[PDB]
């Protein structure tokens, strides 16, 4: 396994990122525990949560499932860089109550209560936003924050799905009063989706945040999904698939190790149902894309590029 | 029910504020409890309290019953912004043992421990000052304010009855070391009192406060009291002058089909920079009334003839000079 | 005369400001320094250059006075207000007819709620290191402009605003609100602009020799100056000197006679009778929140 | 004419920039722009359009004092953005200009080589000399827009008080950043190209009375030219109207030689696109939206 | 009973402090309580001790007995400004075992914890420093007393016996991080000894601190000292200025130990003088000093008899 | 000649201070021996006392470029004091009458308790940056004054003052109290004016052939004291102030080329530990407030 720092901080972190989210709605708790430590043993030590796993009139349930997991010892949390998230409506799928969504001090200190409960443990690691809410200015978002850290609840905070100018606001804000900004983004980004590239990815590497992408099979797309609607992406899909037929390769473990080669990217989110769905990812982390492949799945799957280069000059 | 975020930060409130002066004075606990779940009904979760308010010896009995209300499970405390204040003296009326009112830090770690044990809760979501005191300054409040927030016991700063420089101060005041700054002031604000426009109104829109109004009736003054003569309002109607005012204003609602006390709310939720007033409601039918209030819709013909019975001094320097 | 600090600062000024063809300005000019008024005010460029005329007829004029002017305006975008544009150009236009290097007090003439603070100081500090500006005041602002104006410049050592000109006498005193609190929470003087209210104070019943509520204000007025041996207009200024944050009016006499009025004026000591007399004619509205509210 | 604050700042311009591409010519719209009250000039839709400028100043008549003059910034260090290439520029801008201020002194594009504490150095020697006012950026990241006055605001300096960028309606993805970051750090909105290159000033209509060999942009422009065939628009009127709708948009850099293109951009001020044409403008020339929900949620 | 602001502060106090010293070695607990229900009684709510007030072998008993007067019930933490001290030994006296005196983080960590437990109480509101410790760093010093303050355990920091340059030192350091700095010098100063005016008392004033004057009476020497006759100082230049003194009050007949007190409550920047009641009876002899007023001609001589230094440079430059 | 740092900066300075004389040709004179006695930090204790050191400046021969250059700043209001305004006139005039463009040490006369520090840093920033000035210094501060003074100019990054001159002298050493230790603590250079106390310590009773009530009799034991040990009651007055912690060096106003050889002479005198001693019994000091009015 390969291990990196989280952009610019001391952690040190797998290049997979063990995503939790089918833990409890598609995977079981027993099964769940044993993906755990299928990842453990292979060296995965960054787990990446969020208190709205679980889903539904569940929602929780996966926090609860890390709980009990670390509730069987063997050092386990002390392995672990625990991450979860806050944003999400803790309350049945719909218009939340207002300040039961969104990133105002208040959400931010019932979410992290609640989380750190069902997590059965004293502290996480790596706190995120799960998204930007445009409503909640920085010195009431860093007041909620450096408290949790002041009290040690936290020690690190993220973000996910942010644009550039959000990273850059965020950081500069911390920095101005001595606190550590964000540590890390994580931004949709896979070979279909490449417009994190424009400036969401180049601003978290001008202020140094890890960037970990979520999706990075695009919703399983990338995954070989023709085995059995638009036509323009179906060709998109079929040539990759193609492609990689005629070079001996699986749909599934390419999607990650592309994104393994962007510049900046720390590593991408893998969601494992089995383990041997880890054990497959793993290799993953091994394969090493050729330039004739890099290019041609280029080809196929075009980028942006930076702004304003992407869309001016 | 409108929402609204409370001036700059995230805080989403209802744009009527559920204040809870009458409960325990004038509204026994068990009513309050029914208007209080009435108003999670019709949507506010912003509800306003204070220390002080109880009255007399019995000064705190309006926290303990919102206490008793959160007691009840239901996520009833989960779903209100709590906002109280701090500043009032709390022995028996008259002047106060030294360092029991008003905003130093000695009397602000005293009132909020108080405070939060009659509320039966370990947080205030808004912490109020119920005044401007001049005699402490920036540094010692926002430290006190500051150590609060820290240890989890408050989340937001509000004032209440500041003037325009107070919001200011006090806010590049905690901006200076990267304190958030007052989020709201509640000022007297309505149809009949109208100089908080002069500089405290305009200060919190420059400083990103939300305004919330208090008195809205102007002591029941503008809730038809002229016609229902079938404190502060008994000998102001002893006015000759100001008695054709509220007539004039009720003579004119009377033309338009509309209450007394339904436009006065509904007008403060037209002035510009104003979050909501807050409501005083003894029973269930008078918050009805209030929700109802909050949905008028006040035609431009009304709130021409409205602002020339109410003339307003509009901001400084204008206000005087040009 | 009385002198007295502006403000905070070190700054020392006469408690009369001096205010406002040429050459019988520049002879009530060199009395007002006979009688010890360092501090001139240009309170539109004739009197600048009038001013100018004054300072190059040699002899310690320009080394003797508080020179004191404002920006222009109250038109072509960018020829008014606070503008950085606006202050470069007025502040460069007023140094060339008052034919100075230097202004000792560059007032703004009012507020420009569009102009951000960091846009404004930026201005002035370029033209205090360039030593063509020492101190800079206001001109009808709110009192929160003036928490602002401070504060703003404070986080990175500036020099905030050293005086507030305000509108403030017996008829109209709204300025104790929030003006002067505000004034004297930050140390800024207080310069009272139009003491008589147009000349509504000095006397002018009585040059009917020659509303009916407002009318039977300056009609109690001047009987009880009348019964108590006072000339009005004095009164008025001496008035103001007891207001605490004031430091001084502005006055422009172009006799001799009313610069002796003026001085007069600033020695006249005021009896607590006729000051409760006038505060019963002429009531105040007390300090926000309090005028108010509680 | 329209004016409005550009940005947060104080200053006052109008809603039309008047940008660039002999002398006499020049000097008469110029001279006839200030009479139409633009005030706003720009030296771009950076040689010869400096000193056509320097001698229309010269010719006197406070034609200086009336107008809002903004100009911008290969052997090392004679491009990009070090201190040493602001001092050598703005210098020989000076010289040609025949002034000695410029009033918004602009990046022509962001350089990621230099940071920016070495960039607001240069840019407050200048303040603090006189030669200039306001800074501003061209062709930046929605992230370098925030960086910038971020670290200007550090120690009180005046940040960037506008962006030129690449906005039209056939190019809208400064909506995904740009826009957004200028808004957040009131920066006034200056799009270049608002006909993206006269793409849509009745292109195909001159065709007959370079982007148009492609089916899928030819189909664009002809359903956007139908429907000014029929709603009685011009179509190079509408680009800018349309700009002129936009959230933090100051206004549109134009170019017009001549009365006729002058009293068309005028006109195209004071046009109101019905809420019906918006919408069918968009339906047509579809934007990205903020980021993250143009491509996450 | 007269009032003020603490310096610059929102704390409002009396302007006589109640001096503790005596809680203990002298006056008994029980007499204590009662001297300080009295003191309650006569409007006095600014209580001063010391971790150190007890002396030898019984260090801490002051702040003991202020625990189970608190303990008693009836709001008298409530009423109470709380003061107390840091920098005395309070280990067997002598050279002190090193960072158990002086105002390291270490050795201000153990003596708010040892005093708290002993005064029975989770805060103290006002924390002074008992001296000035020149080999402590500020930025050392407003670190330990910003944890406590931000655990809640004390209110306001003070100090003692500095010099101007101390409290500017301070209070600009503790300001450059936005906390409040001192909010009082306790200084020792009285008609005898009177140079804390050169620098202490104008740095003070400059910077907003209430001056609280220890040894209002000079160890009793300005307590009526040789009529009580019937330290040392029988140095004849002393007991001319105090046979002056005494007799002066005796032509004017007032108490000796009365005008001093009254003659600090007249001096500019002075919140008040602690007073160390004995018995209740000297309580009661204090408060009447307090609503005392002395004629702008007996100011006169005690000037020319007590002649002040007045502030630097003036004071021995110009 | 004996040279220090004034103070925590790097201007190296000659422990020796040419003081104000009162001839054009005359102080031109002292001037060039002082340069040659290697005494390069020259200050003005002002208006001929300014003009004869700037035609001194005018015979060229780098006398400008050895030269630390020091100067100072009922009356018109703001023609005293330290109002910006005052300020900006004063180096005018300075800067004029002394036929150079800037000065070295720029000292404020006296504390002025009427305006504040952001407006005199205002002030003396302004000239720094015009390169006006380089150095700010104070004179007849009290050691608040000086604290205060320079935390104001580090919050926002100027450098303080570097050198304090202040009444420091056998007779009178109440500095000892509170300025001179906040000049130590602030790394200002201590210059001691009057070190003779008038004259007073440079044999006044032995050339009679101000000061006499009970004073009189101490300056006997003074001079009796540096008969029995054949030193120079002037000499040692001067060489006492270099034994005492902080004081770069004392104002030395010599009108004869015999005077300045003199005070060279103090500069390298080594005073034992028995003069020491037995001036401090004849001239004691207070040492350090709190400990000198409490303890």
């Amino acid at each position: 396994m390969e291990y990196t720092q989280l952009g610019r901080i001391g952690l040190k972190v797998s290049r997979l990122v063990l995503g939790t989210m089918n833990f409890g709605p598609t995977t079981d708790e027993a099964e769940s525990h044993a993906i755990m430590d299928a990842a453990l043993d292979a060296g995965i030590n960054f787990f990446d949560t969020a208190n709205v796993y679980g889903w539904g009139e569940n929602k929780g349930r996966t926090e609860e499932i890390l709980g009990s997991w670390f509730a069987q010892g063997g050092d386990r949390r002390d392995k672990v860089v625990l991450a979860t998230k806050v944003y999400g409506n803790m309350g049945l799928d719909g218009p939340a109550w207002p300040n039961h969504d969104k990133l105002s001090a208040l959400n931010i200190r019932r979410s992290v209560d609640a989380s750190l409960k069902r997590l059965g443990t004293d502290h996480i690691d790596l706190y995120q936003f799960h998204h930007v809410d445009r409503d909640t200015p920085w010195d009431e978002i860093w007041q909620a924050m450096d408290v949790l850290v002041r009290q040690g609840k936290i020690l690190y905070v993220g973000s996910s799905n942010f644009a550039g100018w959000n990273i850059a606001q965020a950081n500069e804000t911390a920095a101005r009063h001595g606190r550590l900004g964000l540590v890390s983004e994580q931004c949709l980004y896979n070979l279909c989706e490449r417009r994190a590239e424009m400036e969401v990815v180049p601003a978290a590497r001008e202020y140094g945040l890890g960037v970990i992408a979520w999706s990075p099979l695009h919703g399983g797309l990338l995954g070989g999904a023709i085995r059995k609607k638009d036509p323009q992406q179906r060709e998109q899909i079929q040539r990759y698939e193609d492609l990689l037929d005629k070079h001996g390769l699986e749909p599934g473990e390419v999607a990650l190790a592309w994104l393994l080669t962007r510049p900046g990217v720390t590593g991408p989110i893998v969601g494992p149902r089995t383990a041997d769905q880890l054990a497959s990812a793993v290799r993953a982390a091994e394969l090493t894309l050729t330039d004739e492949v890099l290019t041609a799945l280029d080809e196929i799957f075009p980028g942006p590029g930076p702004s304003p280069e992407a869309f001016a000059w």
